[PDB]
């Protein structure tokens, strides 16, 4: 009826603001937020030391209806609009807890399985995934090839109705907890272009020859279980194949737009969270007989940060609106992923600076936020690549 | 029904794009775009030498219905909506012709008169204005005080029911071709703050005392007749007072947001032009066998500008929509003005650079768009002031 | 004895600072400064309206001992060291007067002739240039390419002992007042790579077929006469050929390091100028009960500008001490050229901002400085080419 | 002889380059680089798990002459000029091992003692600190005040010739290992400003009431034992007081230039390391049938980076030379600490990107460099306070 946009809101993270949301979305958001305050934030520090979140926190997120929110109810998901899905990405961001990998799981893997899987595959996976009993992961990057997809060597050869898979992936989110992993492999070692020789497989924990590697020591996402996967002559039945044979690259191209929107929103949300935290810190930090928020350099530094966050938010919210109507193209999503991910980092740099030396301490949220932010301009295709795609329609007009 | 957003358009300027416009608005845009291509661009380079546009080009746009577009029809205006008006700003910016002080005429002066004037004042001014016969300008800035209000000394003292006006003003747009000018003067040197002692006055070309000063020699807007004004003992009738006495600042407060949104739209629009003008140019510029557009670096710089231009566009239309609903608070207005004008300049700079040496010759459109862009971060309040304002809500909880 | 660096200096433009200079140089500098305040500044106002400067001031300069300074005395030059010629580039930059093409004339045109020329060409023109009678220039860029390295199409085919020249040039400094103009042509188009099919010819005002296009209308450098040059069939004796035939490129190469170190020192010197001009303005511009120089944001903006101008100056000074020792490679010089020139612009953008409206008036020195800085990033080889050149040793191992 | 400057050396880290060094300096540099490769690098990953290095590495360092390098030989140190002390800083920075607090020990603590101590204090400490058997630390910062000195609560009430020290410190380098701590306390509460009521005190491990707090958990400098200290009614003998009573501020001010120059060189050396580390990585990273270094963009990002590193190195070397001559003032020193440190982070960010996703893995050096670099723009005084000091000489006449 009379909803406010972020610039005008009391706090960038307030509830019931931004035009793309309805009052039902508001009610949902308040509960998702309660959920993070109570079931996630409290245990996060321990998962960090642990290297991954608990299955128990997944099992609950599912019983609560936070997993597979944009997945069709008649397909096994909870069945909400896109806006309801983003509320989950955003609220997780706002809790500044990066351990839970619900997004990779809910917004990516599940979409691949429902948008391109057999009636059987969907029936078998989707339900467990929504309940959080079956955690999802997707592995496409390899030691050698990450930006040059046309050069990844993981392969799958037919041996009757079966597919024998060999290879290894790296940097796989949820890699440790993963029960089902959508593996990207070369099936046609002789297609004209490697973009017509890739297939997708639903590999599972339990298959002989599926070896999960050591959990990666990173500078951020301390609670995210990023790991390596190895495949040693894994015999996959016919049903392991996700979608049509050799159509692998095609299914991907169609899902990337959403994988990037997801990142873009997460990053700008992260930015909003950092901004209210820091604004807070400097308004309570005594200095020179008053607070640091009284300093003009600080006042303008905060003005520049808020402006860039609201301006960008506007564009991401604009993108969410489009993807809901299924009119979000590759280039567009790319612009959101890239800018939002670069800003997230520039915001963090300045927000750690305003905390002074406490911003370097792990006990303060902003420290986590800073190293957590550096991954965003990298995965989902680096920003360099984002520009390649964006420039396509610019210089090589159809 | 269904429209594309700037990112996916074939050109950031095509008509029919942007979700905030109707099929009708496009017809009007097609026509205004037309007006500028024939009635303006051809003669602009000539007006540049003259230091001002012709009163003829003004009148044409008058009858053409390009003035007072957002001014209510029953008040002497063409009675359109905010968007229709925005179109006008945008098309002129797209023409790369900064001479016509059209925007300040329709968007600021006329709005001041209708929103705050009285019956005679409205029936005596608007028509001549909507007609393009009685040009307008607004003067506030002074030699010693722009960003400061306790710094202006232009004043008016009562003598019965008349007002004797004295002082000067500088940097006035349409200063030379103006017929009516809204002067800001002090009328109560006793008010605690100058915000309680300022009034608005409608001075008309021809009044004894009113003097048109030197046409300032600027670095850009070589066709805008930016001048200086003098008021030597002018006896103004009680009819000149616009609004209550000592309420002037309160009105200026209400109108600034529209001044800032305009400049913002004009700013980003100006960027949208430079992009295509530069995209196209480097696509056709032969070098090393192919064109310069085949250089990856040129491809990325190009992606960078488009992303920034598109992300800001989204925000500016966000602000047009809010203002159409008369729900655009000052802070948001300021963010628009500040970030858009700023972007405009780092875009104008890169675009020149991609135009190599020729981006330095006045023959090419970009060159002038560069020196024209530099004035945006300064008027309507310097970007520094914008930040002061946007920081108010961040730090001072009222 | 003791000497401070720019940071410690009272003003950045103080005489008697920077390790590389001696009292010897200091006396000559005060000597040169005087020349610019008394013989250049006074008339610049006018030359900007004539597009070109007076032929007289050039004779005054030369007679005075400014033209031909790094030019050895045994060949008709003042013979001073590099620091001496540097002092001339700098002082002019400090004068904010860009009309005089003194630097291209005695820093480039005179080196070429005396570095690869016959004892005839030397005796014949050097002395007349040093005197300020024969104004020199050089042309290599054409409307088709400035960076192609072969985009040059102006050819020079032999006909006995006298060469027949043919082609055209663009963006030529000292274009109109040019008595002599070195030209780069294709003497052996059959060459493996055109870096071997180029030669140099000393075109002289008067030769039949040597036409001079009119004054180019530029955005900045107003009193700098830049025009196009044509060659419609001129018979040139066996003397016009400078150095060897087809071994011409080797020359352009061996002198480029110096053209670029020149622009560098200029850029940073103009930057040292703008800083002090702007610091002066702020310290006296009243605002909010005290000077704008009392605002913390300004104080900080000023510190960023000083630090960069100081960090860089040091580098340019380092590049000077190296060049004085004939050991400044292409790469090092390019760096100084790339960074100095860019910095000059950012410094210019911020300096204008601190002047407010007034920074956009041709009245104020900073205004012309702004547009006169936009050319450095472009000429002497664009900053992009500077990057190509620096990248080589980085990536492609020698 | 013919020493080269960084822009022309094979590797910015090659020994034998940069003009401020001598053949004996290079001989020393090989010795130290070697020590870091043998005694430090190999054990660092374990010290990282521990949160502090071993005392063994210290006693080693001491024995091999790396501690107290620029301290007077007759005073207990090992004698030697600044350039030699700079090399120990730089080399450590080149080993990318921030664990050992050798610099804060030799570059700061020892200097405070040998510059203002007593013949008794000097004799009792330097010897043991040179042997690395007595590790020192500096403690000024307190939880509620790090920039505002007017707010440090640690105090010492005089009692006879005794001092009763109470209070606490936080963010203290070598805090855990610390054998001697230079604590800054308020000795005169009713003083005119707080800059006249501060004394320095030599607090030693073993003093009753000197409790070492816990090691702080940071985002970087994982092997640096940063802790918080407490002073509980410690009765310091009169020999505990360093220098004149209440003149503590004066000693600090005198030393600050060296502390900021040190942080600065450490920064630019880390950048030199990172650049070379990344250049190397892209040359060996195969992508698209070629390397990452074949892409034009990577080439320019590399040229840009190298240019800023070579330029900031030029300015930093100049500071060392100035400091060797004892003519390095506050401002110049802040200038280097502020810019070098910000650049270090900019450089670290782009080097992580160029490493793709591997730059986020702790296994890779560039990852340590990233978090390890974020601390420099903060300690030694924040970069904002740096600007404050630089901005002093600009706006307020001496
Ligand atoms: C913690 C973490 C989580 C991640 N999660 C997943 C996941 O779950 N599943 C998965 O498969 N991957 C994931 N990744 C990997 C990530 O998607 C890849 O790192 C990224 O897509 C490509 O980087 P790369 O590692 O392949 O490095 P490369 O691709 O070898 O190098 C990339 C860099 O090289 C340069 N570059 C590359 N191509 C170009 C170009 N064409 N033009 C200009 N420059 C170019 C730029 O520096 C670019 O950033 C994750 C990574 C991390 C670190
Ligand atoms: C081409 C052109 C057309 C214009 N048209 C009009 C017009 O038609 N009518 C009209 O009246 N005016 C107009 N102006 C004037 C313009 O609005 C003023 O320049 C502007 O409002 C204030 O700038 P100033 O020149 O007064 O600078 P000042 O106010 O003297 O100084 C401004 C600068 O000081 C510093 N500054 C000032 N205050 C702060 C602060 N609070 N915090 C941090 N920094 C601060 C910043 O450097 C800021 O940029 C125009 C100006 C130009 C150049
Ligand atoms: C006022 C003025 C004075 C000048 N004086 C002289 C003079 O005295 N004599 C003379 O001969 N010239 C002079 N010039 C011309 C100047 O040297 C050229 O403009 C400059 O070398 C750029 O070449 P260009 O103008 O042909 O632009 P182009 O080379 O056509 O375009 C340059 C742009 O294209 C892209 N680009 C080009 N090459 C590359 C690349 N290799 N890699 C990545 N990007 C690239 C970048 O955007 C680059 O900025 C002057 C120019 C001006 C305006
Ligand atoms: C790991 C590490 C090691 C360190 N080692 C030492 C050590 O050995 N000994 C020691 O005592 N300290 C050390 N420190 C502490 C460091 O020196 C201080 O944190 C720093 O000097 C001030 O930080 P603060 O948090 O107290 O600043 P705060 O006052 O909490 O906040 C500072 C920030 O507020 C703003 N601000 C503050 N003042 C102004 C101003 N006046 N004008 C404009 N903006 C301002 C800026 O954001 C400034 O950066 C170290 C810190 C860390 C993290």
């Amino acid at each position: 009826e009379e909803r406010l946009e972020t610039p005008s809101a009391k706090k960038l993270t307030d509830i019931g603001i931004r035009r793309i949301f309805s009052p039902e979305h508001d009610i949902f958001r308040k509960s998702v937020r309660k959920f993070f305050q109570e079931e996630v934030i409290p245990h996060h520090s321990e998962w960090e030391k642990a290297g991954e979140v608990s299955r128990e926190v997944w099992e609950k997120a599912g019983k609560q209806g936070l997993l597979g929110v944009n997945i069709a109810e008649h397909l096994g998901g909870i069945g909400g609009d896109l806006y309801s899905a983003a509320i989950v990405w955003e609220e997780q961001a706002y809790s500044n807890c990066s351990g839970p990998g619900f997004s990779i799981h809910s917004g990516i893997v599940m979409s691949y399985i429902t948008n391109h899987g057999s009636e059987e595959q969907i029936k078998h996976f989707i339900p467990q995934m929504t309940a959080g009993k079956c955690i999802g992961a997707i592995a496409m990057t390899e030691p050698g090839a990450g930006s040059d997809l046309q050069g990844i060597k993981t392969n799958a050869k037919k041996d009757g109705s079966d597919w024998i898979l060999n290879g290894s992936k790296v940097f796989i989110s949820n890699g440790s907890l993963s029960d089902v992993v959508i593996v990207v492999a070369v099936t046609n070692h002789e297609a004209p272009s490697p973009a017509h020789g890739i297939s997708l497989f639903l590999v599972e924990n339990g298959m002989k020859g599926f070896i999960k590697g050591r959990k990666l020591h990173k500078m951020g996402l301390k609670a995210q279980d990023t790991a390596e996967l190895f495949f040693e002559d894994i015999r996959l039945p016919a049903s392991a194949l996700l979608g049509e044979e050799n159509k692998g690259f095609y299914y991907i191209m169609k899902e990337l737009p959403q994988e990037r929107l997801l990142i873009a929103d997460v990053a700008i949300s992260a930015s909003e969270f950092m901004f209210e935290e820091t604004r807070n810190y400097v308004k309570q930090r005594k200095a020179f007989g008053k607070t640091v928020a009284h300093l003009q350099t600080v006042q303008h530094k905060l003005a520049e940060l808020k402006t860039h966050i609201c301006v960008t938010r506007a564009f991401v919210d604009n993108c969410l609106q489009l993807h809901e109507a299924k009119r979000l193209d590759s280039a567009t999503a790319c612009m959101a992923k890239y800018w939002a991910s670069e800003l997230q980092n520039s915001v963090a740099y300045d927000c750690v600076q305003l905390h002074g030396g406490w911003g370097y301490m792990w006990e303060y949220p902003i420290a986590k936020a800073y190293v957590d932010a550096r991954v965003q301009p990298i995965y989902g295709g680096t920003n360099e690549i984002m520009k390649e795609l964006i420039a396509r329609e610019i210089v090589f007009d159809k």
